[PDB]
DNA sequence: ATTATGACGCT
DNA sequence: AGCGTCAT
């Protein structure tokens, strides 16, 4: 009842890019513009390994991990970009920067949480307030919503798509009390104002095109972004989340889709996240631990507690590349060679981002990968990085995983190497 | 032969 | 610390 806690406290929103690599390259590149599209990562190997989609070329078929090659049987007109290669390895620089150039202009409007080189999530109950009051309990038109869907709307008693949204606008507005400035519903739809122009400005300012949720928590925000795809933002309201979840497949929510997600399902007989309702918190607790347990009976009446992170900036700065099959490492001299070349690209990274960012990492991380083994991480070993130099970086490096060698003779490298990984961590302000 | 990252939880 | 999970 009263005190019944509904999670409506905060304005949440999830900013994603929409295709990001592929429109880095169509903003570079105009020919690639409006076109069936994708960026691949290296090319004699099936094409190369698609990463990104245009949505034109979603509409073939075509996705993420598949091969160049079979993407054209199923879109033969597909245009490729692809990413640029530096010392051997695929170099994800350029799209790194531009990442750096959205997340800056969102700055502008609310502190920002950079979950990925694509997306962000915005805390705006701040900003909200701020505009409640300038707007003087003055009602909200539809023309400053011109890109938001309303989940669950239009209800009751319209043969396109831009006249359902516009339908379902105006009955959430109608229903509105903008009389109360702590009603969550008008918050939201501050929020979603405050979200059209942060849309706008970044596609004013930097030719990208991005959707967005909104709503009351980081889960509920990125369901709602990848609701109407792409270039369009989506409200979900505290009241839509029954109906949301009724059908909604437990896999869809973040943290879901793997093992965890799985053993809801197996363990407690269900499919979709709203039948989570009718089980104890101690129930989910028994089942799945006290934290994921107590997440669980929240998360399914649509409650989420996760702080919103003032962090714009990675954590982790790192350089990965696989040697698949007959191309895994077998010398020494192989190992070397490859260590100082994600080395050297590291030192690069690093270095611009002490003086970008003032900060100095302290800890080197080396992982590598067996051939044979099923993991993706063989061995992982840590060391102190106390210089930003790739020499140093390199044979460090060696010393902390040359004992991985089973080779008895010392030129060779058994059994080959299947990864290498040098990650730099532990950040101090310099 | 899916590749290149990145965040966070567990013990 | 080192490993595992999850995302994409
Ligand atoms: N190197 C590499 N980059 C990836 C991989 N998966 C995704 N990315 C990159 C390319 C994507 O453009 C970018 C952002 O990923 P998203 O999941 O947000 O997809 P994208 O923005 O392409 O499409 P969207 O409109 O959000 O569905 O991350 C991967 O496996 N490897
Ligand atoms: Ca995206
Ligand atoms: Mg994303």
């Amino acid at each position: 009842g009263p005190h019944m806690a509904t999670g409506q406290d905060r304005v949440v929103a999830l900013v994603d890019m929409d295709c990001f690599f592929v429109q880095v390259e169509q903003r570079q590149n105009p020919h690639l513009r409006n076109k069936p599209c994708a960026v691949v990562q290296y090319k004699s190997w099936k094409g190369g390994g698609i990463i990104a989609v245009s949505y034109e070329a979603r509409a073939f078929g075509v996705t993420r991990s598949m091969w160049a090659d079979d993407a054209k049987k199923l879109c033969p007109d597909l245009l490729l970009a692809q990413v640029r290669e530096s010392r051997g390895k695929a170099n994800l620089t350029k799209y790194r920067e531009a990442s750096v150039e959205v997340m800056e202009i969102m700055s502008r409007f609310a502190v920002i949480e950079r979950a990925s080189i694509d997306e962000a999530y915005v805390d705006l109950t701040s900003a909200v307030q701020e505009r409640l009051q300038k707007l003087q309990g003055q009602p909200i038109s539809a023309d400053l919503l011109p890109s938001t869907y309303i989940e669950g709307l239009p209800q009751g008693p319209t043969v396109q798509k831009e006249g359902m949204r516009k339908q379902g606008l105006f009955q959430w507005l109608d229903s509105l009390q903008i009389d109360n400035l702590t009603s969550p519903d008008l918050q939201l739809t501050v929020g979603a104002v405050i979200v059209e122009e942060m849309r706008a400005a970044i596609e004013r300012e930097t030719g990208f095109q991005c959707s967005a949720g909104i709503s009351h928590n980081k889960v509920l925000a990125k369901l709602a972004c990848g609701l109407n795809k792409p270039n369009r933002q989506t409200l979900v309201s505290h009241g839509s989340v029954p109906q949301l979840f009724s059908q909604m497949p437990i896999r869809k929510i973040r943290s879901l889709g793997g093992k965890l997600g799985a053993s809801v399902i197996e363990i407690l007989g269900i499919e979709y996240m709203g039948e989570l309702t009718q089980f104890t918190e101690s129930q989910l607790q028994s089942h799945f631990g006290e934290k994921n347990g107590s997440w669980l009976y929240a998360m399914c009446r649509g409650i989420e507690h996760d702080p919103v992170k003032p962090r714009q900036l990675p954590k982790t700065i790192g350089c990965s590349k696989n040697f698949p099959g007959k191309t895994a490492l077998a010398t020494r001299e192989q190992v070397q060679w490859w260590l100082l070349q994600l080395a050297q690209e590291l030192e690069e990274r690093l270095t611009k981002d002490r003086n970008d960012n003032d900060r100095v990492a302290t800890q080197l991380v080396v992982s590598i990968r067996v051939q044979g083994d099923k993991r993706l991480s063989s061995l992982r070993r840590c060391c102190a990085l106390t210089r930003y130099d790739a020499h140093k970086m390199s044979h460090d490096a060696f010393t902390v995983i040359k004992n991985c060698n089973t080779s008895g003779i010392q030129t060779e490298w058994s059994p080959p190497l299947t990864m290498l990984f040098l990650c730099a961590t532990k950040f101090s302000a310099s």
